[PDB]
């Protein structure tokens, strides 16, 4: 059996529509986003060990709210795709129970082994984070190159995998016009992208950086204005996709 390392899990009402979402926050991430609100999910060797049998015992206690529309399970974190084999086994069990599965991933896929296709086969929705198309900024914002994520995005389109693009709009980092145009061009021909979702930056989770004795880099940075959000949205809409925030 495959052993998963999780930070925590939680049941919570879906953003819209009835029913609940059972989210498992997997432990471990290899990106270093300055704005991470789950800083305590980076350590790959931390968290708690669980099995798929352990996880399904919590899932089934919410079964009557997960057949409801928008309900199901979501693998988040942290980066769930670092533990693709476990998430594949977990989703495989949810498909046996008629459960909708969602993968909340940064797309930092470094190796294309068969476990990736196997995971995607039992994944209904992929929420992919494109943090910055400008790789010069991306390195300063995330600590790594966006090449792996951009290649993974193209892989999802080739496989016609349902994808929601998530763009965290941070003032001074990803609120400029050029970066928005680059995002619109890159995702224009991806028919599998149902919509692009602009997430405004928030300072939630700053205490997690302080608990680990590390300075929060984005001190003083405020959430984007409603005008900036509308401006980026209007730019992205010029490339055909449904854009909402
Ligand atoms: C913490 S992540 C886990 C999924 C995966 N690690 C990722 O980042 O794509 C869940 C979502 O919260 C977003 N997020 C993280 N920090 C944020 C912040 N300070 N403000 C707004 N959104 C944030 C992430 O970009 C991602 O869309
Ligand atoms: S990818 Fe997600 S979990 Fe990893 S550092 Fe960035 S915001 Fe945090
Ligand atoms: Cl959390
Ligand atoms: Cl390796
Ligand atoms: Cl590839
Ligand atoms: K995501």
């Amino acid at each position: 059996e495959v052993i998963g390392r999780i930070h925590s899990f939680e049941s919570c009402g879906t953003v819209d529509g009835p029913g609940i979402r059972f989210i498992t926050f997997f432990q471990g991430c290899l990106m270093r986003c300055l704005y991470c609100h789950n800083r305590d999910t980076w350590d790959t060797h931390g968290g708690k060990e669980v099995t798929v049998k352990d996880l399904m015992k919590e899932v089934v206690t919410y079964r009557h709210f997960m057949n409801a529309s928008g309900g199901g399970v979501t693998a988040s974190g942290g980066e769930a795709i670092l533990q693709a084999e476990f998430v594949r086994d977990w989703f495989r069990e949810c498909k046996k129970e008629g459960i909708h599965t969602c993968l909340d991933t940064n797309g930092f896929v470094r190796h294309y082994d068969p476990v990736i296709d196997e995971l995607l086969e039992v994944t209904d929705l992929v929420m992919l984070d494109l943090k910055q198309m400008n790789d010069e900024i991306h390195k300063n914002l995330v600590g790594v190159s966006n090449h792996r994520t951009l290649r993974f995005a193209q892989y999802l389109a080739e496989k016609n995998v349902k994808v929601w693009i998530r763009y965290v709009v941070v003032p001074g980092w990803s609120d400029d016009d050029d970066s928005a145009h680059r995002l619109g061009e890159f995702t224009r021909d991806m028919g599998n992208v149902e919509k692009i979702e602009l997430l405004p930056y928030h300072e939630l989770g700053k205490h997690k950086w302080v608990a680990m004795g590390e300075e929060y880099k984005l001190d003083g940075v405020e959430p984007p204005r409603a005008e900036t959000m509308r401006r980026v949205k209007g730019i992205l809409e010029q490339y055909g996709h449904k854009v909402m925030f």
